[PDB]
């Protein structure tokens, strides 16, 4: 708890006195969360509100976000929330966490506002800081004159929560005392949203372990690495995380990220002329992964990697050497199948196969089709993925096809790999200005990527990469390339971030259309189904301009509770 | 013109159609001078800038970039800029040249980012095509779909403008028709500029005329070869060029360029222990020089070459030998003093002696001495010069010293050389990934280093090579050792890069800042000086991770306009 404590950077913003003039004392506020408030300036609110009235399922996870802004200092700043209580039914408070919306430095995407890839120097940039942090363990806060802090409360509201207008209070405190009350209305309706292990929504979010052993400077995968990790996984899990992320090789990203992959699988190049492979590693990091919850699928990176340099073990001169080689080259095959054939054998053993699978990577297609005939060679029955463009000769060759926000599969390219049991979902990354989870990106639109997927009858989502920390991730989300947060959704201590609390709300939301469209189908509800499928129709990356991901993400939730 | 035709080489990144999707109509823009488009993908622009507003003094050339980029093929693309109008004055179109800017072959810095020096094969870098090259004589260009293509724009104010706000039109076309006109305007403010040749701004860039006889494959000193050299060397003496290249014995640098220098003076020892020397190619390149206006200072190269071989026409045997003798050797005394005290004598027949430098280089302590013992006993009022370290030991003896970016001479030693009438300067080369001039560094380095003179209170600046040519340097600037563009700036064709056009950009701003503080000086105002100060602080080698050198640049261009 206390060795997670920590300080914000300072602000790149020097606060304006005279912006501060209007206020008289302390403010307290019910805000939204649809919005990151600034640290140096009042909160944007005409007069506090005090109460907050919220709607949910049984079995949902739902937010809400209350300001405090200040003319003076404020020692220890903590607020906490009551049991809800409702007649003779109560929620208990043990279901619901708080936590403090800190401050992460942030940029901006490329200065034509079109995209956000590319290299960076932060000096070619601006910097702030934004609010992004769910940090839950500081239990209090000493907020300096003239400065604004958020608080989130999230309500994980039990399966078995009787149906009814719940209510409560959140009590605000600094220096000792009471500064304020907030009022807190749920109406819980009489439907239940599964738990999140059961939630069809398939949703990969790339694990970084190595990240974790870096920061806290741990020895990878002992004891105390996966203890950190526990939590901090869970998060990912606890968002519908279906997909494991293997490096199966070294560097499978050419070190992309701060934290370099290395490969959790041995080979040994004997001098005799046999190999050694030991899944050590990858066996513990998989099982672990298992034991949180993520199961449905393992995906193993990478036969491509850009420089398509292949480290392995030399006995005979006991050092690392690299074999260059290439997707259509003897060598590059008769390398791959040696190992491949080995892996084949190991996960039928550990009777991880029929989950496992080879990525692909988005490259010329005559490489593209090379690196799949290694595959099939090694094992016609491996899996294969892939998150890249449309290609329509990959399609059936593809169980896990993960197409870029920009292109479209048929519907009936669609209905053939749902019946054929793949997995068919979009991605965003740096390429997109909106909608995103860069640390500067609207809240709301983490939430519209789970709209979107409903929108678009696909699985899931995926994103390459949970978090693949920068240096510093708590105080600075930069890094020398892409837009700040680009690399990263989740936080040291285990904390969540705006981001993926907001998308975990979309993932809920897509489950709940899921399974009122499931009833509108047995009980023959045609109306209900024209007026789901209407209101989809706002998730689309061309209507941006015409209704804000904000202003469709609030429209559609509201129709889709009245249900 | 048409022999100055040329095909660029083939693009090493494939074009990527996905970031091409929204475009749906060529697009026709104001860009800016800091970028080098890339050629394969759209132009970082949100919306076309029709309007372009520059401000100038009466006799200062200033640039403007313009780009066009296309989702479609456009033949015989073209542009051109109409007379320049204020009320009843007129700036001529005949002032205004026009280029394309054109895509080279470039590579990168050193593996680690850190300098760019040291032998290199190209397949173990790489490669990408940037645009650099000003050819303002090709008059059409065709564009294949999916290409963007930018255009210089060069106004050579004059000296007699009326002070004002000027106005034209940029007419751009293909395929015959009429594609856009874009708006040009002009704030001539009421100072002027010096033509070239009376610029302070000590600028020496060293000439290899054996590069330019060897590409055209003409004689070299033929009518041919001169002919070729007047235009291409008039850029060096445009830009403020002061000093002469000379080779005044067989391979001065050993042949590390593409082309070696030959030695420019005849040295024959006769049979009969006597000696004869001929200065006739050094005459004729130096009065070449001299009437393209680089007359300030001629530089002989060199007393101390790495091999210390130093080939002579041997009369007995009547072929070319070699005398291998090392400064601190008597032989090397008596071999040099023979020819340096010829050599003065006829440079004083000349009238050349008070501007000639015998240059030594950097090499140890005791053998830097003893070369220039030698000089001063050949002749004691023989120039000497030197790029390289900072000795104190060779502070007075040094007529022209010019120091690496990273050390620095004390306002003192400065003040004193000045005084004296020396020359003090600084020079990047491969040591510095930036400031640079490398093909692939960023347009403001190469002005940021004029500045920089400013900011140190330097004479001016110093590299390496002018023109020394790879074999094909319109296509490929690589080379088998340094980084790409080291060995050169200007083109085939008398062709000007954006580089040079850059630097030339900051000589001038150097020159407006002499001329701001004589004024200011004079007039007593010393918050103007010292606002000055202030800004030129912003071009320190050590802050340019806080403030990027196109940051600097822009600042400083401003500041010093408005006065």
């Amino acid at each position: 708890q206390t060795s997670e404590y920590y300080q914000e950077a300072a602000n790149p913003i020097a606060t304006n006195p005279a912006l501060w003039a209007k206020v008289t004392a302390p403010q307290i506020s019910w805000g939204s969360t649809d919005i990151r408030y600034k640290k140096e300036e009042p909160a944007p609110i005409h007069s506090a509100q005090k109460s907050m009235n919220l709607t949910a399922w049984k079995g949902e996870k739902i937010s809400a976000q209350l300001v405090v802004w200040t003319p003076k200092v404020l020692n220890d700043l903590t607020f906490m929330v009551s049991d809800l209580t409702s007649g003779s039914a109560t929620i208990s408070k043990e279901n619901i966490r708080t936590g403090f919306v800190r401050y992460v430095i942030t940029d901006e995407l490329n200065k034509d506002g079109l995209g956000a890839c590319g290299y960076r120097n932060s000096a070619d940039f601006d910097s702030t800081l934004v609010a992004d942090v769910i940090d839950h363990i500081t239990p209090t806060l000493t907020l300096p004159a003239n400065s604004t802090q958020g608080g989130w409360i999230s309500v994980n509201i039990p399966q078995g929560t009787k149906a009814g207008k719940y209510t409560g209070t959140v009590t605000v405190k600094a220096d000792g005392i009471t500064l304020s009350e907030l009022k807190l209305n749920l109406q819980v309706k009489n439907r239940t949203l599964p738990p999140p292990s059961e939630w069809a929504f398939h949703l990969d979010l790339w694990q970084n372990p190595y990240a974790v052993s870096r920061y806290y400077n741990v020895e990878p995968f002992s004891k105390k690495h996966f203890d950190l990790m526990r939590p901090l996984m869970k998060l990912y899990a606890d968002a519908g995380g279906k997909v494991i992320t293997a490096s199966i090789m070294h560097k499978p990203w050419n070190g992309q990220t701060y934290d370099a992959f290395e490969s959790m699988v041995t080979w040994l190049k004997k001098a005799d002329g046999t190999w050694y492979f030991d899944y050590t590693v990858f066996d513990k990091w998989v099982e672990f992964m298992m034991d949180l919850g993520v199961k449905k699928q393992i995906s193993c990176y990478s036969m491509v990697p850009w420089r398509l340099s292949f480290q392995y073990f030399d006995q005979a001169s006991n050092s690392f050497k690299f074999l260059d080689a290439k997707p259509g080259e003897v060598a590059y095959e008769e390398f791959w199948m040696n190992m491949l054939q080995d892996f084949s054998k190991h996960l039928k053993a550990k009777g991880w196969f029929d989950i496992t699978h080879i990525a692909m990577d988005e490259r010329p297609m005559k490489d593209m089709q090379e690196t799949l005939k290694v595959i099939r060679k090694a094992d016609k029955d491996f899996k294969v993925s892939l998150a890249g463009t449309y290609h329509k000769e990959l399609l059936d060759d593809l169980n896990d096809y993960c197409i870029t926000i920009a292109e479209k599969f048929t519907p009936e390219e669609i209905e053939a790999r749902r019946k054929a049991g793949k997995v068919t979902t979009y991605y965003t990354c740096c390429t997109e200005p909106r909608p995103n989870t860069f640390t500067f990106s609207e809240p709301a639109e983490a939430e519209w990527l789970a709209w979107h997927s409903a929108k678009e009858n696909l699985d899931g989502y995926l994103r390459w990469a949970l978090n693949s920390w920068v240096k510093n991730p708590l105080q600075d989300s930069r890094f020398t390339a892409w837009a700040a947060g680009d690399t990263y959704m989740i936080y040291p201590g285990a904390r969540s971030s705006i981001r993926l609390e907001r998308l975990t709300e979309g993932i809920q939301f897509f489950e709940k259309v899921r399974i009122l469209k499931e009833e509108f189908e047995e009980k023959g509800n045609k109306g209900a189904i024209k007026n789901i499928d209407k209101t989809l129709k706002m998730f689309d990356e061309s209507s941006m301009d015409k209704i804000s991901p904000t202003t469709a993400v609030n429209k559609a939730k509201k129709v889709i509770n009245r249900y």
